[PDB]
């Protein structure tokens, strides 16, 4: 029959003063990417990079915490605080919501 369980996954990437690759909008000080959604999700992804060759990083994906901080409702530039941080390692909780929803039918 039917069954939706979702899956929250660990996202790591390398990143560097020339710019990650992925991007975030949803914040508070940014524009809600989901009309309703006070949050943040991918809004771009590095092709051919380190966010896209990963494999675990899609977007539209909601970023729960960062680095070990839970950023769900946080605000645009507070979750930034975390991201624009000068370090080798970035830890992403991404979860992975099981859509196959149809509408119509």
């Amino acid at each position: 029959g039917s069954s939706g369980s979702s899956g929250r996954h660990v996202a790591c990437l390398a990143r560097s003063e020339r710019g990650l690759g992925f991007s975030i909008a949803g914040g508070k000080g940014s524009t809600p990417y989901r009309a309703g959604d006070a949050g943040i999700f991918v809004s771009r992804i590095a092709e051919g990079g380190a966010a896209h060759r990963a494999g675990t990083l899609q977007v539209g994906d909601r970023v729960l915490s960062i680095n070990g901080v839970d950023v769900t409702e946080a605000r645009h530039d507070h979750a930034v605080s975390l991201l624009t941080a000068a370090s080798p390692t970035i830890a992403l909780l991404l979860e992975r919501e099981a859509g196959s929803g149809p509408s119509s039918g």
